């Protein structure tokens, strides 16, 4: 099929997505940047999709429709769930764009996450299927993991949704391009790793450092001490890096950084289709841009040593990494306008 600007797709119904791509790249994402709107859009993929619970369905209760646009269509309900603090900003930015292009909310949310992540250095190229229906119901509350939930709780929730522990760790590669706004609002924009525009393994390294700093005036629910000026640390990430159920796979992204993109891609393709049958969607994956940037070598931050790493994988020692020279410079907050 002939799409706009001389582009083609095997299925004519993919053509619309090239026009959505141009709009979000130029406007929402300020010229194809891996910044604030990308980070928010990637988080939104999870907050929409994870509202899916076979455990509830099996007890004769509504379990949620998964990657169905519900968080957007029913934003008034879902964005007031506690675990959805901070999501309404991006939902309200995205909603009129989906409507103006007459594409479904569920499809738009996943598309924005896939396009956006491809803008990050060394980023993924997530599969993109289209055809999700807008006709759904609001998610039940209490289906989105919180940063104060135990590893047992997070793994049981994610397991109900369909993800093994290794896949939970892979999905958390997203925290390599990520910041917080609502855990400590005064430190809004402080990222989870030193490189929030690079889809790299710094998140996995830096979460294994000993927490030594309270970045603001106090700690807050869901937060623990951070290791580096400018960085923010979630309670949950700290625990998952160190728990025996997840610690080896956490370290695996440091030992074998080349695996991060493929494992994230596979887990995201699954997440993006919770509540859907791919065989009844169309494959518009070719619309997603090809990411740029090499696989970076993970390093220890300037001023840190191996003694600062709380190595937690029983079977295998923490890999030998280079250490950045000199003294550490505080990590810049992520810009937002
Ligand atoms: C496994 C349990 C998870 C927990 C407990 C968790 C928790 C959080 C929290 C507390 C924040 C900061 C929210 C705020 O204060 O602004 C956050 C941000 C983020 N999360 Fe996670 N998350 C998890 C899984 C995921 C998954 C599966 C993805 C997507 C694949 C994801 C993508 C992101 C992104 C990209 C951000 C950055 C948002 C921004 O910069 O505005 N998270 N997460
Ligand atoms: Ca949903
Ligand atoms: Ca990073």
């Amino acid at each position: 099929a002939k799409c706009s600007k001389g582009r083609t797709a095997s299925n004519d119904a993919c053509c619309v997505w090239f026009d959505v791509l141009d709009d979000i790249q130029e406007n929402l994402f300020d010229g194809g940047e891996c910044g604030e709107e990308v980070h928010e859009s990637l988080r939104l993929t999870f907050h929409d999709a994870i509202g899916f619970s076979p455990a509830l369905t099996r007890q004769g209760k509504f379990g949620g429709g998964g990657a169905d646009g519900s968080i957007m269509l029913f934003s008034d309900i879902e964005t007031n769930f506690a675990a959805n603090n901070g999501v309404d900003d991006i939902v309200e930015q995205q909603k009129p764009i989906a409507i103006k292009h007459q594409v479904s909310f569920g499809d738009f949310i996943q598309f924005a996450g896939a396009v956006g992540s491809s803008n990050c250095a060394g980023g993924p190229r997530i599969q993109f299927l289209a055809g999700r229906s807008n006709v759904t119901k609001p998610s039940p509350d209490h289906l989105v993991p919180e940063p104060f939930d135990s590893v047992t709780s997070i793994l049981a929730r994610m397991g109900d949704a369909g993800f093994k522990p290794d896949e939970v760790v892979a999905l958390l590669a997203s925290h390599s391009v990520a910041a917080q706004d609502t855990i400590d609002p005064k430190l809004a924009g402080h990222p989870f790793d030193s490189t929030p525009s690079d889809f790299d393994s710094q998140f996995f390294v830096e979460t294994l450092l000993k927490g030594t700093l309270i970045p603001g005036d106090s700690l807050h629910k869901g937060q623990v001490k951070s290791p580096l000026p400018g960085e923010f640390r979630l309670q949950s990430d700290e625990l998952l890096a160190r728990d025996s159920r997840t610690s080896c796979e956490w370290q695996s992204f440091i030992s074998n950084p080349n695996s991060m993109v493929p494992k994230f891609e596979r887990a995201m393709a699954k997440m993006a289709t919770l509540g859907q049958n791919p065989k009844k969607l169309i494959d518009c994956s070719e619309v997603i841009p090809v990411p740029r940037g090499r696989v970076k070598q993970p390093t220890l931050p300037a001023g840190k040593t191996i003694k600062d790493i709380e190595a937690s994988c029983r079977k295998a020692p923490f890999p030998r990494l280079p250490t950045d020279k000199g003294t550490f410079t505080s990590i810049l907050p992520v810009p937002s306008s």
